[PDB]
């Protein structure tokens, strides 16, 4: 049967993080929370998004509260909008290490880095997947210690001349992460 | 499921290179290194691309401090654009050895050669990809000597007369790197 | 996955052809060599080609120099352009042995005859491939005699009325052949 | 890999014939001999089209040397022309038994009946075909009596009232027979 | 699993001295030679380093008074304290003894973070500390070169443009 | 089948250095001592070389700058840069320390291609980068020497005219 999701996963290779083993001791319990978090409202404007996924609001509110979390699973997904059909939209995309001192400007020059046409031909409309390789990535975003290669998100926006009368196209990113070890604060409010 | 790519195989057959063994001894520390590398920004003017993939941006960087680099893959792939399905255009592609006399005019007189036709809101705008025969090539890009057959990558842009305000669509060459044995050099910079 | 290659076989039937055997004695090294032939640049105007292959330049010249050389495979490809879209083309195919006396104009009145829009439509731009069937015709192209049943390629075009400013699709035919015993004549040149 | 050919086959039932046996004795020596057939150049104007197999140019030339001839497999093949997407076209078909009361204008009256629009840009122009159930029918086109039930081919075409230039779409027939015991008469020509 | 690691030396000017008076702190892992072969890399630990005092012809004409001494990231130590503490030495360049093998310092660290990137950020990393004291009635060009060289142990790709 | 090598050793003047400022680019492959050994042979491997500076007696009078660099053939680097890559190092030859063991640099044929003459040409093979910087009035004549030398390991004879 048929599946409105398609799916571009990134080109990978073998990188992996140094990560902080727990102190010997006992399992504290461990309750994973999923999110969606919108990144982008695009098709505009040409335009260009970079963000350490471990910090949106999404993420850093779940985590109010506890010493450790981090990502069990994570992609990015392209919404294509009714606008898109009409306007045609250049999208790039690429997962890379908050270390990476890449900028979108750059995603073709990078590794893994994609680009997309949304819309405008056959086969264009359907929502857009890559799964955010942490295979690859620190999957770590709240720890006793903070890490510099967390997922980072590039995307590029590449508008038609002759622009839509709006976004063309939503990104959102969504995932999963696991957390454990309350923090001891001030719970009142 | 759906996965964003379309693969045009090029048409092959049995024939190889030759290459040196490092001295006799231990087997030396080697590293990979994967990269994609902007080839070209197609659409708006015909052109042609004769391309020893040896020297290429990417390529010549990461082997810079290397006496040794063996490609481990290798493909050229071609995003298509937001301009793509108001214009369709041709694109030619050819894999060959470094010492093949060939141009890219002449694609469809050599044997893999391939020719597409990319846009139109008739066709598919998935990227298209060449993995790259090695077996039918040269795979050291750099060696104690000078290998005549690493491989070459033919291109060949045919554009709308009524051409595009932009690229169509554009080529990058991704593949992953085995050198080993450092070469001495300025490292400042 | 998907595949830019879309391919269209002949209908078939039994038919064989009779061949020299070769002479009691020691078997000779065989080796094989592929190729590429332009066919045929079309689309502009209604036009039509039937061609012995054995004949053909590429073949011509591998087997200057070999005594015997037999069709290993052969196809004949149709490559769409970047003109395809918004010229659709009507495109005639047929492989028949050389003795037989039909011409492109009656591709439709033969057997195994085919007949295809090349774009303007939903999936008509993929690149088109009609295997030849050696399996019911004659595959030796240079032997101690001539045969007359070798590969012969028919095709019809039937342009747009209001035709394109170029060639909306290529056609070349493609395969490889194996060849022995050396022709004993001047090597200098 | 894709393969460009769409198949509506005939809603079918048990239904039989009945035929006589060659005379007692050794099996005579029996050819196959393959045919295609033009039936109609469609898409200009509508129009009908009540076909007794039995008697169409290809077959009636073919068994002309004959007295007993039987059908191995039928089919009627719909190629659509460079004219199909700009044009749509209702095609109408049926197979039946040359005995069956049937007119083309019935096909949606009459249990295999199926009627189909070919052209368009919205459509897939892959040459549709329908084989024909010869089970339900009578194989036999030629023997010692006339049998009634030989196999019929209703056509119905509806064209577009601001017409096309020229045919949007061929219709052949294509099959395999099955001739034995040669009828005497004029070789001549 | 496995590494796979490679190994690559390096010399890095960091000083030229002599003309001045001059101090100097410096956080290895952000020199030049290094901040660059690293650049690919997610993890990269030191297996050798030292410092060299390439010395040139105006060293004779105009001794200078060169101090160095090697120390973790983290340690208060200022180059005017070289003497006080352990690793630390003195030199004298000049029309005396100069370069019976461009002295070097060995960095010793097995008392320090080798690693010089890599998840984390860590504050004991190798840190070399150089005082100079120059000729009252100075020289014309610099009167020596200070160098620091040594090799790394690289793994992990860090994916970004290799463009060049 | 077996070898049947033979070793033989050298010494090559490169270069008279002190009289004026002066660069140099050597392909060990190509100095006269080799091309010379090396003449009767197929195939010609280098089992150890180094870069040897005898020091005249011009040298107190006139200290000299003299930087040295072993690097393999096809290293983009220009003996200006001597001190920014690995093997190179500088020196000062004068009225000050010259001579306790008239200062010879070690080429690490690890790290290249050894083989000079073989069935094919090599781009990896031992090349030494000389820079000099001399005293603005400059001496009389030379400040010291410059040498090379090492041992060759050859084998398969190249049928020529043995005649001289």
């Amino acid at each position: 049967m048929e599946i409105d999701k398609e799916l571009a996963p990134q080109d990978r290779t073998v990188t992996v993080a140094t990560v902080l083993p727990t102190v010997p001791g006992p399992s504290p319990f461990t309750i994973k929370q999923p999110f969606q978090s919108e990144v982008l409202f695009a098709g505009t404007k040409d335009a260009e998004a970079s963000l350490t996924i471990a910090n949106i609001d999404s993420v850093s509110t779940l985590t109010t509260f506890y010493r450790h979390a981090s990502l069990e699973s994570l992609w990015v997904t392209i919404h294509p909008t009714l606008q898109a059909p009409a306007f045609p939209t250049t999208v790039g995309v690429c997962w890379v290490p908050a270390q990476s001192p890449v900028t979108p400007t750059q995603i073709t020059k990078t590794y893994g880095g994609q680009i997309f046409c949304i819309g405008g031909a056959i086969q264009t409309l359907s929502p857009l997947i890559v799964k955010c390789p942490l295979e690859m990535m620190q999957p770590r975003v709240k720890d006793s210690i903070q890490y510099l290669d967390s997922p980072k998100l590039l995307i590029s926006i590449t508008a038609q001349p002759t622009a839509p009368p709006a976004s063309t196209c939503i990104i959102t990113v969504s995932g999963t992460l696991s957390m454990h070890s309350p923090l001891i604060t001030d719970t009142s409010t």
